[PDB]
């Protein structure tokens, strides 16, 4: 039978995760929680500036969303103590609030009968971290895990291929990243100077720990990677720009062939290669965590390389969260 | 001597008001309040995506902003009871928080020794409303007033000219309006459905009461005007699109000549006429409340007219708030 | 059997028209022409920033595009004399170049064996003009016709309903319009001052004759309508903002009910009513020529009304061109 | 006396170059050429979406632009044979057309009495290439030179400092670059697939030879650098993202101190360091070729570094062209 899941937090990730679950037979959505009334929940689920209109009926009956005739319980509580997800059948909670990123906070779900919690972001403690195609084979049945970040689910698969074929001595990453709800529409108070600046009218440097944290899913890369983000005025879709020194001389063609081989085998459904010279909008609603743009791969002086890989920072990660629920179930 | 003022709320309006006060000799800024630490206050005041870098030194000494060597007291309190503006010399409070739009709330400033409060938005009670060039001549020395909205300070001057020259039987307004901090950067919870949608990637209908509320500053227009807003992906600058039936036959040339005449006389510094076929960006940091685009003026069937007037929805209104402080002082 | 058509001009309209023809059984695409090599034709047809990836195989075999295994002849000639569309079976030419908008120019297609030409824009001569749901019933089998503009196929259906139910005395229209290939990406030479200005960073007034030209499809509106356009930074989807004086007192509810009634009957598939408070992105790839936003309908002083109707300025018009080929065939 | 110059090509670079010349006393603009009538020349020079309104009078008298009362001859000819710049006093021609990037083409100006030509882009032949602060000291009085690209005038100064202090073994560059007139406003035919895609709605990979061509101004870097561009939806301002392996271990602080030292000495007016955490809009109309964002400087594993440096891709380069005319005069 299909694993039954609940989504805590009905934001960009939570709603993309719900749409993907509704497309599949191997997982079933039984409950959600946000701080939104049901009329706004329905409206944001039905209509999406980025991913288009949900095809199918989006109704309500009290505090049930009814999607293509199936009832989904809607809670509306900031407090984990009021969220009896397991009473509605939930085996796994997808933790999409950004607010509960320690095992201590997630333990309440397990206490209330949930079997597993998956954090939709890097843990703030030493919660075990798993990324499909990267270290998912090492999963030991832990109750609480992190699925890392959207960037990790792009950079991670790229590093898996480079490490396994050539070896990584060191590297630095820039993500050219879509703006997010963490940013300001106009110059206004936010958690730091640069995030306070108008997101759709600037290139905005922002931090990411995605690269240093690769040590969690690839311990061989401990101390060998750092990175940063440059937020640009697109609503969705981002790129990993990885510059690395490999352990031996390689060619562009060799690098791209290694990616196409992984795309057909160990990273099927996870990493693909673009040989059509697409641009960012072409990857809107793409389920792959990494799309290597083969023509952009560069090598200089034998061992010094650049790889550009696209990711739908919403849909790729959301697809991995759903894949990860099915896998650990 | 220059009137001494304080700004409550250091947002888009509050910071534009502060820059304009610093350009003038007839008014002096002695204090501000927001909920922001001083490092972020300085950064947002110095650097502006829309209006460019402040020319001149922006320093701090404890909880004083120091601008071109002059000290400005910075409070940081949500509660009007902690804001002794008058202790720092403030005669007028420019109420730029959006949070204190009744005489009851503003009365606390007067109780604590402020002589006058000007609301930076339409009042939610029957606080007297004044708009320069429209009904400012009727000011009776009231302690608490509203300066109405950015839209009123565009529509109002346009209606003054049309009413005084031709007569207005009825009309409907659309503002093609820049996005604002009331809107969402990505599809996310906001106070209504349409405001929840990504502001820089949509045309977004939104309400404005600016037209019905014209009855406050032009009672002859009671029951004769309604309007609405269409929010579009520009960071700043908006247009009033007024369609009206006048009391007699007019020509395009007659309408435009009436506007140029007011621009030279009763609406000097308030309404101007564009005869250069400018676009919206050309009015960034323009102090005029209304810029009639003369070539866009239309008449059909004798008495049925359209006027398009630009406004820097930040700078024009901010310039009027400062003008209004000087005028009532 | 399905009417066989050719598309001259493989731009935004030409490629949307081709995608719609490929979705339908009652019309078949046999040939296209542009000034583009086949590799770029394939790329622009397959990948679309606005309407998303074409689902299905896009290949070539010499100067045939092969779409889901069907061969489409691709010409590459500026000169109508080199375009033997009828030799590849074409009965109707959809004239999507913007360059051949007189009967004199289109006569060459008829001379070379084409039975009918439909211009994808208003005629520059007295070519008969037809708009579905507006005056299509009057079609007399003419060989060469204009389908008017994207704006006419929105305004036209709106006026049909208002005229037939209430009567139109006079009105003025503004379209809040997506930027187009007629505009400049950065401030650079174009055919006029305002079109020379950066399209994605300005509100840009531009002319439209759509309103005065309504006399071609609704002669009763001769001398009663004018309009103008305000180009705003969205890539696609526009709105008609019609302000009109009707022949009698009406209510908002009466106006909206008249539109829903036409939506179910005489304007089925042509005009619909939005009762869900959508924004512009929600109408991307919508086939309706007009989507009345019911909650935005306004009436003041009995007879003075405003109607806001969305249109996918690419897809709605393209859907009408295809409908018009099927209808006249 | 001030060097007298002419501008061939009145585009983004040509008009920014003209505004900078008008701010300075050491150079004088005597003539321009474009393919634009005088009314449009005046309009585009006076009003600028990016750099704001020209302060001062912009008039015409026949085929003279009159700027703050000074007459500038305006030619309007595609053919260098009709451009007697030297007859109007021009000693140096700033070649801003993008169309004359070989010594053979520029020789006609010298034949017609011009003393020096500076190309506003990389040469397509072996025209000598000079970049201020990088190899300008080696200038030998050549008649025809290239000022390289906007990217070279950012990357070049950054490499000068890194090479002189630490040594560069190898590196790869990405520019996160503002869209340009080389790109399409909507999906439409351009010179390649990716440039055909809507510039304000995509991240668009594009080539730059700026890095390999560094061998022209720094021969020690022959074979050690490659790069690429990612075009993003900002109208202006770009960043060099340089990842390099240096000849020895360095620290972040050491790298940033080397840049501040060059900023005060050998690269005064050319490279500066941002210690204020600015974003892209803050560098609009900035004259520096490179603005190193000090907080973004990264080092991993001793010798593997990343430097992010902003550049106003219009104003920085234009300022260098004017500096280069003054220098070689
Ligand atoms: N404690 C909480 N309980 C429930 N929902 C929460 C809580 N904290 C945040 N949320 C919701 O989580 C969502 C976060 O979504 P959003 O801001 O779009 O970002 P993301 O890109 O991570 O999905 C929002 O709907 C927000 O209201
Ligand atoms: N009660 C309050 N006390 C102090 N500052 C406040 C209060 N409420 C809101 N503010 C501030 O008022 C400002 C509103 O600015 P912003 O959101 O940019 O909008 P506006 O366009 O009206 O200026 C913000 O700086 C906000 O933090
Ligand atoms: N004479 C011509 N022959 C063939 N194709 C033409 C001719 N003139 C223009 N075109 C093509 O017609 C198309 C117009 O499309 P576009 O500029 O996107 O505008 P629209 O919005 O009207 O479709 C382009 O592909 C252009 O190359
Ligand atoms: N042969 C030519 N003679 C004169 N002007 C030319 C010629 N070729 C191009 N131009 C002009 O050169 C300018 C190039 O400017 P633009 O496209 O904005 O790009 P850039 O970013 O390089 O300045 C335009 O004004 C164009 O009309």
């Amino acid at each position: 039978m299909a694993v039954k899941v609940a989504i805590n937090g009905f934001g960009r990730i939570g709603r993309c995760v719900a749409r993907i679950i509704l497309e599949r037979n191997d997982i079933e959505l039984v409950a959600i929680n946000d701080t939104t009334d049901i009329e706004l929940t329905k409206y944001l689920f039905k209509y999406d500036t980025v991913h288009g209109e949900f095809k199918g009926s989006v109704d309500s009956e009290g505090d049930d969303l009814v999607v293509n005739g199936k009832k989904i319980k809607v809670f509306k509580s900031r407090n984990v103590k009021d969220l009896d997800f397991a009473k509605h059948g939930a085996q796994i909670v997808l933790e999409c609030t950004g607010a509960h990123l320690t095992m201590a906070k997630c333990q309440e779900f397990i206490d209330m009968g949930v079997q597993k919690v998956i954090m939709s972001a890097p843990a703030k403690d030493d919660t075990p971290t798993y990324v499909l195609g990267v270290n998912s084979e090492l999963y030991k049945g832990e109750s609480i895990i992190s699925n890392a970040s959207c960037t990790t689910n792009c950079l991670g698969p790229v590093c898996r291929v480079l490490q396994d074929n050539f070896g990584i001595e060191k590297g630095l990453m820039t993500t050219i990243h879509a703006y997010t709800n963490g940013q300001s529409i106009i110059d206004a108070k936010a958690k730091d100077k640069r995030r306070s600046r108008a997101a759709a009218q600037n290139i905005i440097p922002t931090s990411t720990g995605a690269a240093k944290a690769m040590k969690l899913v690839m311990p061989e890369l401990n101390g060998k990677l750092h990175g940063q983000s440059m937020r640009v005025p697109v609503i969705d879709v981002s790129s990993v720009d990885l510059t690395a020194q490999l352990s031996r001389k390689v060619s562009k063609d060799e690098i791209n062939e290694a990616f196409r081989k992984a795309a057909a085998t160990n990273l099927k459904g996870i990493l693909m290669v673009d040989d059509d010279e697409r641009v960012s909008s072409d990857f809107i609603t793409c389920s792959y965590g990494a799309i290597v743009a083969s023509d952009l791969t560069q090598v200089i002086a034998d061992d010094f390389i650049k790889v550009i890989a696209w990711y739908d920072n919403e849909w790729g990660y959301s697809s991995r969260l759903v894949d990860m629920a099915v896998y650990i179930a």
